Parts: structure tokens; C-alpha cells; sequence
């Protein structure tokens, strides 16, 4: 509270670490469904059903232009990619399985990088 400061983790490396994690995501074999925005003009239903589209290139642009206040807002956007994927894709489809795979991949890197 006022004049009662909580000790805080060193956040000075977060930008570099999130960029590294995103690079590993981008280069993953199963990243192809997520590298660019879904084309709202070519993919029926997507614009109406998915209220907040997100993809790796958009995340990369936001990371590069200071649009994430902290590492938690970065993780929200990454998870939003896979949440959208689950909404629109059957689990037993190529894109659906890709999403599950990339989510697992992300969360381990996230834990290993930032949880002690
Ligand atoms: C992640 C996601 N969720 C719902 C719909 C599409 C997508 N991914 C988009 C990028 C995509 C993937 C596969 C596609 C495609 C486009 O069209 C062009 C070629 C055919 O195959």
C-alpha cells in the first residue's frame, strides 16, 4: 500500500526472454497455422465467432513496439492463440492437434524460463 513496497522480481530481462520464447514458437514445426492472421475474408465464420483473433506475427509486432506492459500480458496473447484454435478447430484435426502441441510447448518454456 502507500509507502509499503512489496519486493519485486527483476523484470529487466523479460523482453529478451519473451522474444526468445516467441522465436522458439515461430520455428516450431507445428507453428504453421499460427504464423499469420487468419484471413477473415476467406475463412467462413471466423470473424463472427472469434471475438479477438491473435497470431504469432501480431504478437511479434506488439512485442517489438512496446505494446506489452508486462510478461503476463504477453502470455495472455499467446494463450489466446490456442484458445481461439480450440474454439474453431476439432481436437482431432491437423490444426487442432497443432494447437494443443504448441500450447504444451509454450507452457513448459514459460515455466522453465520464469518459474524460479
Ligand atoms: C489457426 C486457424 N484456425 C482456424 C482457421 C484457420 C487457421 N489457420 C489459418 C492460418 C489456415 C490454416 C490452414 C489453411 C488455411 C488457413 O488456408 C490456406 C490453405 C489451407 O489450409
Amino acid at each position: 500500500s502507500m509507502s509499503v513496497k512489496k519486493p519485486k522480481r527483476d523484470d529487466s530481462k523479460d523482453l529478451a526472454l519473451c522474444s526468445m520464447i516467441l522465436t522458439e514458437m515461430e520455428t516450431h514445426e507445428d507453428a504453421w497455422p499460427f504464423l499469420l492472421p487468419v484471413n477473415l475474408k476467406l475463412v467462413p465464420g471466423y470473424k463472427k465467432v472469434i471475438k479477438k483473433p491473435m497470431d504469432f506475427s501480431t504478437i511479434r509486432e506488439k512485442l517489438s513496439s512496446g505494446q506489452y506492459p508486462n510478461l503476463e500480458t504477453f502470455a495472455l496473447d499467446v494463450r489466446l492463440v490456442f484458445d481461439n484454435c480450440e474454439t474453431f478447430n476439432e481436437d482431432d484435426s491437423d490444426i487442432g492437434r497443432a494447437g494443443h502441441n504448441m500450447r504444451k510447448y509454450f507452457e513448459k518454456k514459460w515455466t522453465d524460463t520464469f518459474k524460479v
